[PDB]
């Protein structure tokens, strides 16, 4: 479209690279698969990739979690993957590093829309809405050492073109928004969440619980089978799950597509 310009790999280099953050390399493609799939692909041909940045301009088969899709159109999200080494974590709270990447998302953009910040939060866990709408999506996936993460943020998309809940920061008070700012500004609260999960700064557990918007609410967890629990969300345990109250007891969840049932 007309407010789709192109990114410019050698301005994020100069802004990131060594100079304001501790990226070790950073690469934009103008077409891949999926960002993910690159960045394992390469772990498991034996590179080091802790450090290593990739972004895409259009990605084609995109991956969701628990198997389905996400879907791009050229130049019109931010989406990028990047690779943490993770084994000197415990394996609690490598679930909470997707989560940590929810909050780099909403932190960075928080700035830049003018909508009242109550109503935009995190849905637990994969998930980023302002106003009811999906704005972008996290996947974590393991190849230890490494963890690799996945952005998917909708910044100029339409909705009428990947999924009809989707809005996007054009939609939501933004009449030129530049990827390129928006781009650095996202990899620097990145890294700032990452290190934040490493050290196990508990800031990081409190500002997750602030900004959700799954905490505080009866929620809904559909489950294989045709099962489905349903309680209100009163806290997220150390592994990155969700307690919920049901009749009074905690039931904990893994994972399943949530509901919110305001
Ligand atoms: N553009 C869009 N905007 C709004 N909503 C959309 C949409 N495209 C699909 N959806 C709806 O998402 C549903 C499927 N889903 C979404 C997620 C969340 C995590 C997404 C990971 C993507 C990143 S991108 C860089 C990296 N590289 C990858 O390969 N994967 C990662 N997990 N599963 C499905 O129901 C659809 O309705």
């Amino acid at each position: 479209d007309r407010l789709r310009p192109p990114l410019d790999e050698r301005s994020l280099r100069d802004q990131l690279i060594g100079a304001g953050s501790g990226w070790r390399q950073l690469d934009v493609v103008a077409q891949t698969g999926s960002t993910n799939a690159d960045l394992l692909a390469r772990a498991a041909s034996g590179a080091d990739i802790d450090g290593v940045v990739l972004i895409a301009e259009h990605q084609t088969a995109g991956r969701g979690r628990h198997g389905r899709g996400w879907a791009a159109t050229a130049r019109a999200q931010i989406i990028l993957s990047v690779g943490v080494r993770v084994v000197d974590v415990p394996v609690q709270a490598w679930g909470w590093l997707s989560l940590a990447a929810g909050l780099a998302v909403l932190d960075s953009v928080a700035p830049l829309i003018a909508v009242p910040p109550a109503e935009t939060g995190l849905k637990w866990p994969n998930d980023v809405l302002a106003r009811g709408g999906k704005l972008a999506g996290i996947l974590a996936e393991v190849a230890q050492p490494f963890v690799v993460l996945g952005v998917g943020l909708n910044v100029t998309q339409a909705p009428e073109e990947v999924d009809p809940d989707a809005t996007s920061l054009l939609d939501l008070g933004v009449a030129a928004p530049d990827r390129n700012r928006i781009a650095s500004r996202l990899l620097r609260e990145l890294e700032a969440r990452i290190i934040q999960w490493r050290n196990a700064n508990p800031q990081l557990a409190a500002d997750y619980r602030a900004r959700s918007l799954t905490i505080g609410s009866r929620v809904r967890v559909e489950l294989p089978g045709g099962q489905d629990v349903v309680g209100i969300a009163r806290d997220i345990d150390d592994q990155g799950r969700l307690c919920l109250d049901v009749g009074g007891r905690t039931v904990v969840v893994s994972a399943g597509d949530v509901v919110h049932l305001r």
